[PDB]
């Protein structure tokens, strides 16, 4: 375009490449999110098709990863899938290659995907495990990417890391029901002391079946967030 600056959304391949090369040169901090974890590092290489980072951590593959480039111009958020990985022979670290993003969004706000919203609503998740056993969970918090489920009587063998809860149903009161697949990410036991009660919290990632399902979730979020703000 004719202006110096214009879009918070970048889709031009040439601009995107140009932006990565510049941030590389400025040693801009890149933040990588996966599951529970966030690491800060720098871009180690930029070419026409891919960008590299190096880290000793294991990062899930075959899945789009959330990034944040903490540029001077604002946070540049994008998703990118891992294409290659091996040992970059620096303290024997791992060199990851990611495909260049095809869309960038410059935001001034830090949108940490690891955070989930607490609420007052009567939301539950019901379904059957692989062996036909019924389960029920309280939906304690929720984001557009996942939720925390809670129960005092978990069937732990079906809740291992990356275990899949297929055909799980989100009972969302006034918002209706949403059948979805959940990927178990993390299980912790929270104990309240005052007699003692232990609650199991299972953190899950949504595997949506349609955009319509995600949009419904996003509308609920906007309602919950608004409610939470009005609560201050």
């Amino acid at each position: 375009g004719s202006h110096m600056t214009e879009g918070t959304i970048k889709t031009s391949k040439y601009e995107i490449i140009a932006i990565f090369r510049e941030e590389l040169r400025k040693r801009t901090e890149i933040e990588i999110f996966f599951n529970n974890t966030s690491i800060i590092t720098q871009l180690t290489r930029v070419d026409f098709a891919e960008f590299h980072i190096q880290t000793h951590r294991k990062i899930p593959s075959g899945h789009k990863i959330r990034f944040l480039l903490h540029s001077d111009s604002g946070k540049i958020e994008f998703n990118a899938a891992l294409t290659k990985h091996d040992n970059s022979g620096v303290d024997k670290g791992i060199r990851y290659a990611f495909s260049l993003p095809e869309c960038l969004q410059v935001v001034q706000r830090r949108r940490d995907p690891r955070f989930r919203l607490r609420h007052e609503h009567d939301f539950y998740c019901r379904g059957r495990h692989k062996n036909g056993e019924n389960y029920l969970f309280d939906i304690k918090d929720i984001s557009d990417g996942g939720c925390a489920l809670m129960t005092k009587t978990p069937n732990l063998k079906f809740l291992s890391h990356n275990a899949l809860l297929k055909n799980a149903v989100l009972m969302l009161a006034e918002y209706g029901e949403i059948t979805i697949d959940l990927v178990v990410k993390n299980v912790i036991v929270i104990t309240l002391d005052n007699e003692s009660e232990s609650y199991y919290q299972i953190s899950c990632q949504f595997k949506f079946r349609h955009l319509d399902d995600q949009r419904r979730i996003e509308k609920i979020l906007l309602d919950l967030i608004l409610e939470a703000k009005r609560k201050k």
